[PDB]
């Protein structure tokens, strides 16, 4: 099955892949790159069906976090409505999305490093409106509320289950 | 007179900023608004005509910066040719205009250590190439310093030195 993991910055997302990985053995990509959407839509369309293509691995970022950032930054590709329903339609029987946020006010002190780097609430408000626009079964964490470690676990109980496997 | 610090991020600005205030005496003023940025062209222009309308104060990015980000962000207004031209005429004459700059090795370094994970080499470099070029074609006058090589303490005592050496100078 594919992990996905979509959300803001600061949201434990590095540290869930990490602990998932180290339990289901699944290898985690980077899915959403900078660079990536920078290098046009061709591209960047291609590379997220090479990793829809595949299954049981962890995608840090992905699809959904490309409709975001392309709305923020200049030159940054953005997925066709298209593209991104094919998508969804291929991985729907084997893709787990997990959304991973906070509160505006719990991020931005998790990112006291200068005021000046502070945006967030904009962030947010689109990730929300993208993730209740996907088309596909979504999982979502406060992280504010809950642990990393606590997050894993659920998805790592839950992938379980439907491996029809004990714990 | 009028300081204008510019340049990419760690590069000393805001600490040159607070050292200069603390000698001059002079308020800090941030002028580049990622909100302001995103309220129209309109808003953006007010407000940077208001900052040109103050002296002996601290500006920590100006209408320099404005260009640069303004082609790295959308829905992220600029100043039009016409307007910065009007910026510059009208502070030509009290305005020292300063850009603090390093290497990309230098700003990746500080980033790191800043706490970032997330080094954008390629787009630290096309920021980077933004600044010198924006900054070569400056339509007043400008100071640069490589911060990679000289502290915020030496770039301070250096501007404070042109600061009093000004009514020395004429034309
Ligand atoms: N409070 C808490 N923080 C956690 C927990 N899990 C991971 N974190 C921390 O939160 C930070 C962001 O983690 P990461 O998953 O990379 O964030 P991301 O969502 O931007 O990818 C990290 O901190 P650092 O960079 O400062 O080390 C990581 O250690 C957890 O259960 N509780
Ligand atoms: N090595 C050195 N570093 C200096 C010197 N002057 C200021 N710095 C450090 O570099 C960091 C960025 O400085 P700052 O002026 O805030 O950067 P800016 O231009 O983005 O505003 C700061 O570190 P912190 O945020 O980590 O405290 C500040 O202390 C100096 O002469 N030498
Ligand atoms: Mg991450
Ligand atoms: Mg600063």
């Amino acid at each position: 099955t594919l992990i996905i993991l979509e959300g803001p910055d600061c949201c434990f997302k590095s540290t869930v892949a990490a602990k998932l990985s180290k339990e289901l053995k699944y290898p985690i990509i980077k899915g959403s790159s900078f660079e990536l959407a920078k290098s046009g839509n061709e591209k960047l369309f291609e590379h997220f069906n090479k990793l829809a293509d595949e299954d049981n691995v962890i995608i840090d970022r992905f699809v959904y976090s490309n409709l975001v950032y392309a709305k923020k930054f200049k030159d940054y590709s953005i997925l066709t409505e298209r593209q991104l329903r094919f998508i969804e339609d291929k991985i729907k029987a084997k893709a787990k999305v997990v959304y991973l946020h906070a509160d505006p006010s719990v991020i931005k002190k998790r990112l006291r490093v200068r005021g000046d780097e502070y945006d967030i609430d904009s962030i947010l408000e689109l990730y929300r409106e993208v993730m209740s626009n996907a088309g596909l079964h979504t999982y979502s964490w406060d992280t504010g509320q809950w642990s990393s470690d606590e997050i894993a676990k659920d998805i790592i109980f839950l992938v379980e289950l439907e491996h029809h496997h004990h714990h």
